[PDB]
């Protein structure tokens, strides 16, 4: 009847959530339709002046919503801060936004021959609300994945039926009453707990849902939006990454080696756009090793809650399970495994490691790891490093390190991402700019302005004038 | 061995394709690819010069392609010139848009907060092209949406692999042949040609496949495009639609009458965008079926290649069995069938055909029916239009007629379609233009300025000035 | 030393401003060029961050900044109020649009053959500020044109010199003071006081003055633009309208008489776009001309910081003069002057007053009239309605009343105005959207993304690629 | 009576033209007027073809063309050649782009409160017709500036008089009878020919006139604009640069070089973005000096007409005197000037000259320098560079060159021009993009989008949906 949410650092009891039915998740989805027929017919203004009040509160509520993540989560504070502050100006921009976003066309038909007549014709655009949105969020941000999937359904008059993951559900039970608080009708949003095998299915198939955005793993995406699409529903699908850092022979070895170590192990590697493959000309080699493996010991692994913790545990015992398959598979293929840093012995802590001579057959190359394992390849020329980079089913972000930008440049043309990222992290992300990637990192793009578009149906007015 | 192709209006045989076997099309796709890895390298300017090349070729070809496409689709020769116009007119746009329609941005990043240090970076995207589409071409639109798939690929540097309908496959060996000549390397565009069983599959499947463009029915798309998804491939779908005719008791009769007519009845009713269902408002109903009986007797059906003939055959028995059993399930549920106009027994000249008392549980009211039969409903009010329009799993395109704009623009507020046309045919298209709808209509837009943003992968380029 | 400001209502000294030399005017420039080196060189998020905050003080001191405006300006506090809000809005509309109205162009060069090398370049633009801006208020709306000229500057990094009509000063000089208190640095706006005959040369002259924007009459401002001009400086001018409210004989006369009394009297008549001349299809003249006589005797003209004031005075004794000219000349030709509405002795306030018979000879047809005097001019055909509307050296903006809307948007391609309302008041202006006209109404468009693009320099950035 | 054209080369009678009186160019501007009422009605597709037919006669006639621009201009043929294939190409970009550039708004006015009731309003744009135009061409680029101002001019709907250069002439009058081959009418475009001082006046303050676009010096310019904007005309003006090119100490010198003395001496140097300042670091100065004049004495000064002329004279003996008092200028106040390469005595062939130890003083530095004169300054540093290069009251264009192109971009945003090339020559345009700058060198920017939106109104049309 309820399910017990654990603190990934200490198993201690956080809170419980109710374990729904198909039955109920049925009647969250008919209520969420109703709510559809509600906020679709509110005007704009009044949509964004809802969001604006939620960008307000969202700020107001920074440290206690920080705290329920460092909890529920196991990321730390300061990591948790910062993803209650990019809700709150997501939510802002989505207000700010939505006039220029919206906007439609009046197309020059007279410019065209066919059909005949167009110079007695005004076409115009407009941007329509597709009604129920089912957003599946992940366990890694929970408060920032609740915003790029609520805050641009609500700015364009869909309703959203929320299912967070059942490893961290109480942030989006929070977001609900703070959506409630700054005026949103109780409807337009439904949250939904439970397990997958229960309820995962009505959320898909309902014939009221017009749309699925998912954050996930890949194999879990690629399954699910089979399904929607079947029935003729909508996808925008943000599923994995193996994001490489390329550190050239002129790089910053100090710059380079300080955000490569960020980059894999902050919130224990468990980013989308994490530094998880990392790629170094034989040249820096050990220069970059050695001030890499410095960084890595001088991080704090520990409680979330506590100021000065760098780093906290992976969410539960089946990502502690898979880690190590990915550890033992390497050492058992030629890999040295080193363990750089080890965290209490009270819950999911997994200890900071490094492989080196890894080899392309291994899980740590083939595989997305999320977890803090940071395998390192030395390269002898820069289309060895294009291949390794490219050598993988992912394609969402890369990062060059190299003080050569005209050389950056050139490589970057060759590299299959959705972004590339010069002299800086795979981590940066611009809420309102495009996210995603080639091959199987997912299906549309996800951020303010490509969110409002991909939960838009373009409708076309044309006018013969008689 | 090969695939004969025979008339419909005769059933004499117009020519011959290879029936293609798995292995021969795996090897299509595979010289696709290096065709890809070519056009993707040559520079924007050329690409376009072969399109605009292709563009008058088409207009030299003109009557010698009309002809074609007259005798493997039965579409009238008439309708044949317009549709290889069409096509060239296309080319040409798909030439002429790409400079802007493909345009990236320099981002202002420096309006947001996060990431830290956006005062020091330079953001810029680019249109990628993804690598090798597939499409699969309709019956009933052979050489124009060879133009709307094959256009937008070229302009961005995707190859194509094609495969037309088995009814109508000439068209496209045609069209290759062009292609050729205009300059594009042979191994740019491949033309498969075989049973949709034997060949369907490897087409959706093949790893080199990067997305699948599709125009046929919703049952067959929705299927396909499932398969792609669930291999992370991309899809654009153009499906079925039911499109309503709403005429108004202050329409212009004689207007509404003749163009509800041609609407429903041109290529024998063989266009996703025909006026399929005409609502009309019971104050002139019996004036305007009236006219309408008048109108669809005056057409002339016969031989496509006549320049009289308005009117040709369905394009095969599965077709005239489709619509006998719609014609059977109306009079079995009280509709009224009174035939109107009956062309030659040659081979599938299928009689032009009027339905009056229809009720929602029929074929004719629920499913899209691709044949010149026109079911008209009575209504009293606006409401009720609005309900039965409305009423369908499609929504791609809807018309009203009435001289009074400003209730027409509160009418077309609450029809859910792609485009709402006021005082003019569902059969309007703007080739540059979006087109497609709600619903079960299709996923995405098909224009040359959708299609290429459809066809192409957004990828940032992010430098941090050091 | 100081110069007087006396409300027009009561001739009561309301407060005072400094009489400036050239001398302090000059160091006001070069006060806001340091200011444009300072607020240039923040980035935008902070500058946004000011307009917000602006923005949110604006709606705390509504109803003071309201009071001021009925004391200096001779405004109704209902009319106050409605400003004060709107420039609330404009400032937080300029924060919202920042991001994306400034957002620069990736170009795909590759789509040109010159110059030669094209595949090997990038090519980014960016939007630059220009430095400083002097603007040159109107007194008819001493808030929203500060707003106007003032929130686009500020977002994208210029400094302003701001001179308010010596009429109504007291308001920019409220406005500083939000200006300052929302964290804009005290020299990145300048307010200048005095008399155009010593300080307005200065304002224009100055080497060190990149942009003029001005709203005000024609003479005066065509007068200041060709002075700019020939100093290679850019100008934004918003000048006269006569906009024409055109009455069809399928009009609703209720609403159009209603809409017209507003349009024409609101601030008594001191609108830019108020409804200056009526055009009335004689099929209901009489019916019109009765229902707008009835409206207007029911007005109450009195004091504006009254609750049930409808009307205000006009400004000062000058407009009385020249509104007693206009009145003159037009009985003088044949006009038959009507007084409807009179208010107190008090001030400068004129009589609302209506001209029937007038001639295209007349001032009150061939002049803009800022003061509340209403002719009306009967037509026989839409022809003869859209000859009179277009006789003027004016083209702002224009109303249609009809029942028929088809009817309304073709005259509409035949009426040279920079906006055409279909069924609502000339009065009508979106501060987000393009405002301004044709011919002699000014140069450029006013509006938080046009003015932001006016007040910006585009700049490439070239990369060849070695 | 008639004007002799002389070919600067060999000061031959190439043609003549009309001494056109203030009566005659009076007439020409009522026969505009006519063309404008013309052109402005047919619809867009029609111009459209006419312009894509003058883009391929302009093809095929380029050699005719290429070999008159040689002739009365000066221009070396194979620059001539350039020129003309890239009006051909401008002509067939104004085509293309219409539709794109020209395309309106459907504004999402329900995301703003003011005015009330945006809920019931539909508020569209389109681009409209400004009227008249008056096109002032420069010497420089006859054929390309005429493609500049008449092709958008054309695609909008304008009428165009075109006052030609009396130094250059008799290219425009063979453009007019290929406008007329394309299918143009004859009163769609006038070429005016004869004194600027008897026809200036008329061409800029004709009441028909609606707007001025000029190519020319700043004084002629500013005065002309000035004049125009006082009778509330509209202005687009292209007028002087002194382009930089800085020289970083890590450049590549061969190509700096190269390219360095392309910029100066194409043409003699009569281009408005020539290379006219030439700012090297200290470190190389003394080996790009000598790479310079090395290739300097390299280039052939010869007949126009010669396949093997580098660079031909420059355009009449008024610059012949202007360039020697710059010279004089610069011997007197400190500067060494060496003479490189010496072209025929034949007619008015100027020395190829360097200037070594110039200071901020001299007309070399401070003034276009409008002929093949090279003033080169050495500098310590890239901030020396910088206030140099923005020492001037132009600001078109500047380049940097630097294998550092992260420092390349850092010098970028603290240059004040237009357009910065990194690695290549100030001479790069891309007929389609933004071309203009800062301060003196003009008001808006030239190019075939830009040059469209300049020359059209914005109107709005807002329906209140009763
Ligand atoms: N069958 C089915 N039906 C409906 N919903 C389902 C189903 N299976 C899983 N899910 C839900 O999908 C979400 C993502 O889960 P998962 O793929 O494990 O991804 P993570 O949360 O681990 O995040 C990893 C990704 O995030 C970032 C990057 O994209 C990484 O690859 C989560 O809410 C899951 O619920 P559950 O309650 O968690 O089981
Ligand atoms: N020579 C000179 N130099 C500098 N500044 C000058 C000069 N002459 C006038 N002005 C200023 O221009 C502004 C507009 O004045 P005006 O043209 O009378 O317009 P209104 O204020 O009456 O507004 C009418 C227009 O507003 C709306 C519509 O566009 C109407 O036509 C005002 O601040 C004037 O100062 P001053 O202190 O007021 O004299
Ligand atoms: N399983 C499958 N795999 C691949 N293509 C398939 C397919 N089933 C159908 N198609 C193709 O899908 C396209 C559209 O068929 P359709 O019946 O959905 O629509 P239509 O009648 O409008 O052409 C055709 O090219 C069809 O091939 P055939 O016409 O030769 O049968
Ligand atoms: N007062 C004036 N009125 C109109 N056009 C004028 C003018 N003064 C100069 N022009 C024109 O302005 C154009 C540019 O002249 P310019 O000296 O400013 O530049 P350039 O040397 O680059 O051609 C020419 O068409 C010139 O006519 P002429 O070349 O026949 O002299
Ligand atoms: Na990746
Ligand atoms: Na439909
Ligand atoms: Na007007
Ligand atoms: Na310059």
């Amino acid at each position: 009847e309820v399910i017990e949410i654990k603190s990934p650092s200490n198993l201690k009891v956080i809170g419980t959530v109710k374990r729904m039915s198909k039955d109920e998740v049925r009647g969250e989805i008919e209520e969420a339709y109703k709510g559809f027929e509600t906020i679709s017919r509110m005007p704009l203004y009044k949509r964004t002046a809802i969001l604006r009040k939620v960008s307000e509160i969202l700020e107001r509520e920074q440290e206690r919503l920080a705290r329920l993540l460092a909890m529920e989560a196991g990321k730390p504070i300061k990591d948790s801060r910062v993803e209650v502050m990019r809700a709150s100006r997501l939510f802002r921009q989505a207000a700010e936004e939505a006039a220029i976003v919206l906007e439609g066309k009046n197309y020059r038909v007279d410019a065209y021959e066919y059909p005949p007549g167009n110079e007695n014709r005004i076409v115009i655009s407009t941007r329509e609300p597709i009604g129920v949105v089912t957003a599946i969020l992940p366990f890694n941000f929970p408060i920032n994945s609740f915003a790029h999937k609520v805050a641009p359904a609500i700015a364009v008059g869909n309703s959203v039926v929320v299912k967070p993951s059942i490893s961290t559900p109480l942030s989006a039970i929070e977001m609900k009453k703070i959506l409630v608080e700054a005026g949103l009708p109780d409807s337009a949003v439904r949250i939904v707990t439970g397990y997958s095998n229960e309820i995962g299915d009505e959320l898909i198939t309902h014939p009221l849902v017009g749309l699925i955005t998912l954050t996930g793993s890949t194999q879990t995406g690629l399954a699910i939006a089979s399904k929607a699409v079947s029935l003729g529903k909508r996808i925008i699908m943000e599923l994995g990454g193996s994001d490489p850092i390329i550190v050239l022979e002129d790089a910053n070895i100090d710059r380079a080696s300080s955000i490569a170590v960020r980059a894999r192990y902050e919130y224990a590697g468990q980013n989308c756009n994490a530094g998880k493959r990392i790629i170094v000309r034989e040249e820096i080699y050990d220069k970059f090793v050695k001030a890499f493996k410095e960084k890595v010991k001088a991080l704090k692994v520990g409680d979330p809650l506590d100021e000065s913790t760098d780093i906290g545990p992976v969410i539960n015992q089946e990502s502690v399970e898979k880690l190590n398959k990915a550890l033992e598979d390497a050492q058992s293929k030629g890999g040295n495994v080193e363990v750089l840093n080890k965290g209490p012995e009270t819950g999911y802590f997994f200890p900071l490691s490094l492989v080196t001579n890894p080899s392309l057959d291994m899980l740590v190359l083939k595989t997305e790891i999320f977890g803090p394992i940071a395998p390192i390849v030395s390269v002898k020329s820069d289309e060895e490093a294009i291949n390794i980079a490219n050598s993988t089913e992912y394609g969402l972000q890369s990062a060059i390190f190299s003080n050569d930008v005209n050389r950056a440049l050139k490589i970057a043309k060759e590299l299959k991402f959705g972004a590339i990222i010069i002299n800086d992290s795979t981590r940066l992300r611009w809420d309102s700019l495009p996210f995603g990637g080639f091959k199987k990192t997912g299906i549309g793009r996800e951020g303010v302005r490509d969110t409002m578009l991909e939960m838009t149906e373009n409708k076309l007015i044309a006018i013969t004038l008689l």
